[PDB]
């Protein structure tokens, strides 16, 4: 049986705390409550509880049925080097990760586990961790000589790795049964596929393992270049033959991934010129795809990650500047602070991009992320909209963030900072409030105030009540209601807007775009 791991989990014990990844709850006196709280304050994870859960626990395999009956040829699958960087990790979570890899990964495929101590200061992480792992076949420890950060610590591990495939995990995870084979099987058929497990949540307080039971969410971004999840689009569903095939992901949705070692080297690994820590995966994502390149999530590979109890805008700007061509303006327009960031010397990245003969960001949007609406931002038809009548006041939409279409459109003092005063007038005659998501200005049926609704998807009908005529006189006309957009003052003298019978005179109805 070539599936056998180097070490076998002891038999599952349904009485043991957290067995199978079920939630754990301790009955604690007040002293013990205080110990629990203090470790949470220090680690942002319930280490008190982790310490009372086995380092070897089972996780119930709730994958789609087809996953569980897949057969692998273990003689021809590539090997891997699993790479785990850490900094001041609690003992029980770090070790549970190590044992999980050892106990769920077939020995014929697991060449090594390489742990990278990124200048930890905890004394238990010094010579005792070396002693503990000296008994664990194939586990290697490297220590950095300065504080490197996740990316560079990973790269240091990668330089030591000699497996066919680099598999990057992190230092508080637990692997599901059969997590590894699907990543290596896919890479064995296409060495340019960067393949990620589905990352399941392990609850930081209860240690419950929340397994995604069906189709996973996949990775994209919004035009602020903030990571956002999205559901798998129809095109990609129809491309795939089986619902357990890999799923193309426009961007990476976590830090866990497997890549051919040689291919990672060929792409230049991570962007070393970054200096700042965080957000490096957007740059990696664009480079993988543009330089030919697949980034996929594998529904049969599941790894749980302990998301702890709760900015890198320079690295986001760096990704935009290297990869996005003309489309970076749509980003800057909607995240103006990004214009100020020191993204750094990108000369060598521009050279890399040419050596690799990478394709354009236009290609990327059309072929990798066609479900993303791309704004036009036509010259003179985007920015803040200023009143003539109350000429200190700009159109301003300000919702409560627990439902973006909760407010009504209004006025507020022009700031030139975008955000709630950024608007786009569209070739399809929509007034879009699309700094964050694609929201479209509407006049509801028979009302006189102006709301927002989700814009139509590309190619779909433009509803009558979100059509706007923006005449060359500052008149913003709304055909469905027949009324015009007018600045006014409420009872209390607060500037505001309303739909009133059209009056080319009444200056509160004349308006102007600004950049």
């Amino acid at each position: 049986d070539l599936s056998r791991p180097l070490y076998k989990k002891p038999p599952a014990d349904s009485r043991a705390l957290g067995e199978w990844g079920k939630a754990s709850k301790l009955q604690l006196n007040e002293d013990e409550l205080k110990q629990q709280e203090e470790l949470i304050e220090r680690y942002a994870i319930n280490i008190y509880l982790s310490d009372r859960i086995s380092l070897h626990r089972h996780i119930e395999d709730k994958r789609m049925y087809e996953c569980k009956s897949q057969k692998f040829n273990y003689r021809t699958l590539p090997t891997t080097s699993v790479i785990i960087a850490f900094y001041n990790e609690a003992w029980s979570t770090l070790l549970r990760t190590i044992h999980s890899v050892l106990e769920t990964s077939p020995a014929v495929l697991l060449k090594e586990i390489i742990l990278v101590d990124d200048l930890s200061d905890r004394v238990y992480l010094k010579t005792q961790l070396e002693t503990y792992i000296s008994n664990l076949d194939r586990v290697r420890l490297i220590r950095t000589n300065k504080r490197e950060g996740l990316v560079r610590a990973r790269l240091i591990g990668a330089t030591f790795a000699t497996g066919d495939v680099l598999t990057f995990l992190d230092c508080h995870c637990e692997c599901n049964s059969g997590w590894l084979e699907p990543l290596l099987e896919r890479i064995g058929r296409d060495e340019t596929a960067v393949v990620c497990p589905v990352i399941d949540t392990i609850d930081w307080n209860t240690f419950e393992f929340y397994m995604q039971i069906g189709e996973p969410m996949i990775g994209g971004f919004d035009w602020r270049l903030t990571f956002q999840w999205h559901s798998v689009p129809k095109q990609e569903r129809d491309r795939r033959i089986s619902r357990i095939d890999p799923i193309r992901s426009p961007t990476m949705a976590g830090g866990l991934f497997a890549v051919s070692k040689k291919y990672f080297q060929y792409l230049g690994t991570y962007d070393t010129g970054m200096e700042v820590w965080g957000g490096e995966n957007l740059e990696l994502s664009f480079r993988v795809w543009q330089c030919g390149g697949k980034l996929e999530i594998h529904p049969c590979s599941h790894v749980g990650h302990v998301f702890p109890k709760r900015n890198f805008l320079q690295n986001t700007a760096r990704a935009a500047e290297v990869w996005m061509d003309e489309y970076k303006e749509h980003f800057y327009n909607r995240n103006p602070p990004a214009r100020k960031e020191a993204y750094g010397d990108i000369s060598e990245r521009k050279l890399l991009r040419e050596r690799l003969r990478c394709k354009s960001f236009d290609w990327y949007l059309k072929n990798v992320f066609p479900n993303l609406h791309v704004p036009e931002d036509r010259p003179g038809w985007h920015g803040a909209i200023r009143s003539r009548g109350i000429s200190s006041e700009c159109l301003d939409y300000n919702s409560p963030d627990n439902n973006p279409t909760g407010a009504n459109l209004s006025l507020f003092g022009c700031h030139g900072q975008g955000g709630n005063q950024f608007f786009e007038y569209t070739s399809n005659k929509e007034i879009r409030f699309n700094s964050v998501t694609e929201l479209c200005a509407e006049v509801p049926e028979q009302k006189n105030y102006v709301g927002m609704q989700n814009c139509p998807k590309d190619g779909f009908p433009v509803p009558a009540n979100i059509i706007w005529h923006f005449k060359e006189d500052g008149t913003i006309f709304h055909p469905h209601s027949g009324l015009c957009l007018s600045a006014y003052r409420t009872p209390e003298g607060r500037p505001d807007v309303q739909m009133r019978t059209c009056d080319a005179l009444d200056k509160n109805q004349i308006w102007s775009f600004e950049k």
